[PDB]
């Protein structure tokens, strides 16, 4: 679990051989705070199957709004370059082991 850069993006991310999951936050939130618990709790449980990261969208907008992402937080899922999946509202961790599984 670790953030990502914008320069980072293409090489971690969407070169990435694994299933990617990305969660975008801003900051100081206690929804976005939840959702990070649930997402390193994933990464961990698929470590070495997936791999997992984090957009501050403060700080790399440009990832946002390349993806149309308007709300945080957000769950993307990427797989082999392309965006597969995108979770937003109420992030049910039993949902995104259902997708992970899926693209797994």
């Amino acid at each position: 679990v670790l953030d990502v850069t914008k320069d980072h993006w293409l090489p971690y991310v969407l070169l990435a051989q694994l299933p990617v999951m990305v969660l975008f936050r801003k900051d100081n939130d206690e929804e976005a705070k939840k959702v990070e618990y649930i997402v390193r709790e994933l990464a961990q449980e698929f470590d070495g199957l997936i791999k997992v990261f984090v957009v501050d969208i403060n700080k790399a907008p440009e990832i946002a709004k390349k993806y149309n992402i308007t709300t945080t937080p957000t769950v993307a899922f990427f797989k082999n370059g392309e965006l597969k999946s995108v979770f937003t509202g109420a992030i049910s961790k039993d949902q995104l082991r259902d997708e992970i599984l899926k693209y797994l």
